[PDB]
């Protein structure tokens, strides 16, 4: 999941938790199965507590809880989905989280890889400080100033896989979706890009996350698919209006794009378990 996914589902998450009461949460198997997340005793014993919001930041979302008895009592639930990472109304296969509120209602956090995480916190100078390590959310802020790409010297896959220089949210599907219909070449020093080029990409990025945050089936949310249908989009990138009424990969894990061309499994950034493949048409994109 990337951007659009996690804000999607904290608008879900929002839509039948928001003012309910958490009574308990269960880590039942996974990575916090026997060593609980930071935090955790220190929030189950303030339990139960209720939701005020949902938020996110590019691909970080928090839960943001209140106690009813003490207005000074206030807590958070950090969480990153990680590339299998799933919510759902309903205990999936592979849930390693289980929230229990009052009234019958129930929310689960599935990941069968396990790369999701956790944290509880009763601070809101760390969430803060938390979101000062992300940059501006390229879904959710309509006016960024994306000129700081010429100050660095590094492929331009690499500036916008990362999610602090410029800006959060976009992982590898939509970074290779994005630089394909900018035609940019990934390798291309961001220090090297024109102005107009600069202003081009800006377009597409509001395009691309404005396309894949109304759409209901990319797949890497499937567990809500039923839900994303039933609920409808924040107005973001307002002045943006793409034609497809759901999101295809013209590139990413395809062999050859729309027209023929072939798209070449390019694995330019990141190392050992932080490495992706960037799918990209030589055809299309070039390095001009
Ligand atoms: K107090």
């Amino acid at each position: 999941p990337e951007g659009p996914e996690v804000a999607l589902t904290a608008d879900i998450l929002e839509k039948y938790f928001k003012g309910k009461t958490l009574e308990y949460i269960d880590f039942i198997s996974g990575r916090y199965s026997k060593s609980e997340p930071e935090g955790y005793d220190d929030f189950i014993a303030n339990l139960p507590l209720k939701v005020s919001n949902v938020d996110t930041k590019g691909k970080f979302l928090w839960f943001e809880l209140f106690d009813p008895n003490d207005k000074s009592n206030k807590w958070y639930i950090w969480n990153t989905f990680g590339l299998t990472g799933m919510w759902s109304l309903f205990e999936a296969k592979y849930t390693r989280a289980v929230l229990s509120f009052d009234n019958e209602l129930m929310a689960y956090f599935s990941d069968m890889r396990n790369f999701g995480t956790f944290k509880f916190s009763n601070s809101e100078k760390e969430l803060k400080r938390k979101l000062n390590e992300l940059g501006p959310d390229f879904l959710k802020n309509d006016d960024i100033d994306i000129s700081k790409i010429k100050k660095y010297k590094q492929p331009i896959v690499a500036l916008l896989m990362d999610q602090k220089k410029i800006g959060s949210g976009l992982g590898n599907y939509l970074v290779a979706e994005i630089l394909y219909r900018a035609k940019i070449d990934p390798h291309k020093l961001g220090s090297n890009l024109t102005d107009q080029e600069i202003e081009n990409l800006w377009y597409w990025i509001k395009y691309e996350t404005k396309l894949a945050y109304d759409s209901n089936h990319i797949g890497y949310m499937v567990n809500l698919e039923n839900e994303s249908s039933k609920i409808g989009r924040k107005n973001y990138h307002p002045n943006i209006h793409p034609t497809e009424k759901e999101f295809d990969f013209l590139v990413y894990r395809k062999k050859k794009d729309p027209n023929g061309n072939k798209v070449i499994a390019d694995k330019i950034i990141g190392s050992g378990k932080n490495k992706r493949t960037t799918y990209w048409a030589p055809a299309i994109q070039k390095l001009e």
